[PDB]
């Protein structure tokens, strides 16, 4: 209720939404890596797969 | 019209231009003291406003 206050609580707010947020690019590259490696697993275990009904790789 | 008149006249003007007139200067002296009481608090709180724009005070 007092102008020096409300001055106050405007520096306090522009202190504290100049937070450094974390880098968000890499940690979904990190997922995104993680499907590709999961990926070509399941697609190695996929090929072995075949392998056994018959007696040769696709093509 | 008679001249007793005007010496009562006289006396009784003597009488009401000798009045205690209050006192002045600390009447004024009031006011200048209140002026520097406010110019004191809009200066801090100029200062706090100035705090808000970047993160330091004056020099």
């Amino acid at each position: 209720f007092t102008l020096i206050e409300l001055l106050i609580v405007v520096a306090i707010i522009g202190i504290l939404a100049a937070i450094a947020i974390p880098q968000f690019a890499a940690y979904r590259q990190k997922a995104f890596n993680s499907a590709a490696e999961s990926d070509l697993k399941n697609t190695k275990t996929n090929l072995e797969s075949y392998y056994s009904e018959h007696q040769f790789y696709p093509n």
